[PDB]
C-alpha cells in the first residue's frame, strides 16, 4: 500500500532545452490530483508550467516553450504519507535540483537528408541522414533526446521473424522516442544518407557523425524531424511531450 516516486532528470544534471520533468510511480495511481498537488516545482528564471500524464503511473511537467537556457529548476515530490487513493501512500518524498543547458536542436529535414545541428543558432554540424524507407517512415515532429548507448542491439523484439520487424547491433546510439528511433552509425547506408531513405525510422548517419551525436548531444536536447512521408510522433511516446499542443498539455489529464 505504498507507492514510491522517481523523478528524472537525475539531481545535479544539465540537461537541454527539450526536457520535461517527470515524476514516476512504481504503482498506478489512483488519484492525479493528489500526485500533482504534492509536486512542488520552482523555476529560475520562473517560468510557467502544467502536468500531464503519459500513462497511470508517469506524469510529466513542462513549461510552453523549449527551456531558456542557464534555468536552474527544483523539484519537490513531497508524497511522503500522501494519500494517493485506492488506500495507496507515497513512501518518500523526493527533491531534485537541475539545470538547462546550451540550447541544442538538431533538425532532420527529409527534402534535404541533412541532419543539422544548431547550438544556440549556430550551425555547428551537417550530417546526411537516411531515415525510415517509405513503408516504415520517420514520424514528422519534436523528439526529446533520450539515453545514449555506446551499442546496443535494437532487437525490435522488445518479433524480429515478423513484416516490418528487426533485430540489428548498432555503435553510437542515441535514444529520440520511446517506439524506438534512434539517432546511429550506419555504416553500411553511407551512400544512401543525403539521397534515399532506408530505414525502420531511425535517423541512419556516418559512424564519424554518429560518434559525434553521442559525445555532444544530451538528454533533453531536440531533434525535430521535418518534410517527411510519414505521420506526427504522438505526444504520449514517452520523449514527445512537445507535440502535444500546450493549450491541451496544459489543460492536463488528471480526471482521465
Amino acid at each position: 500500500h505504498l507507492t514510491m516516486p522517481y523523478v528524472m532528470p537525475g539531481d545535479g544534471e544539465v540537461v537541454g532545452v527539450g526536457e520535461p520533468v517527470a515524476i514516476r510511480f512504481d504503482e498506478n495511481i489512483a488519484d492525479r490530483g493528489a500526485a500533482e498537488k504534492a509536486i512542488k516545482i520552482t523555476t529560475n528564471p520562473p517560468v510557467e508550467g502544467a502536468f500531464y500524464w503519459l500513462n497511470n503511473r508517469e506524469v510529466r511537467w513542462r513549461p510552453e516553450h523549449f527551456w531558456k537556457p542557464g534555468t536552474a529548476v527544483d523539484v519537490a515530490v513531497n508524497t511522503y504519507g500522501v494519500d494517493l487513493g485506492e488506500g495507496m501512500f507515497g513512501e518518500d518524498n523526493v527533491q531534485t535540483h537541475f539545470t538547462i543547458g546550451d540550447e541544442v536542436i538538431a533538425t532532420a529535414d527529409d527534402n534535404t537528408k541533412i541532419l543539422t545541428v544548431r547550438v544556440n543558432g549556430e550551425v555547428v554540424k551537417s550530417m546526411p541522414t537516411s531515415m525510415g524507407k517509405d513503408s516504415t517512415p520517420t514520424a514528422n515532429g519534436i523528439y526529446i533526446v533520450g539515453s545514449r548507448y555506446k551499442h546496443i542491439i535494437m532487437d525490435s523484439s522488445t518479433p524480429v521473424n515478423s513484416p516490418n520487424g528487426y533485430r540489428t547491433d548498432v555503435d553510437w546510439a542515441t535514444q529520440i522516442s520511446y517506439s524506438g528511433v534512434f539517432v546511429h552509425s550506419a555504416p553500411w547506408s553511407v551512400g544512401a544518407q543525403g539521397h534515399t531513405n532506408t530505414s525502420h525510422g531511425c535517423l541512419n548517419v556516418s559512424p564519424s557523425n554518429a560518434q559525434w551525436f553521442y559525445d555532444h548531444v544530451k538528454r533533453g536536447d531536440i531533434v525535430e524531424v521535418v518534410n517527411t512521408v510519414g505521420g506526427t510522433l504522438p505526444g504520449i511516446d514517452g520523449l514527445g511531450d512537445w507535440n502535444i499542443p500546450w493549450d491541451q498539455w496544459r489543460a492536463g489529464n488528471a480526471k482521465a
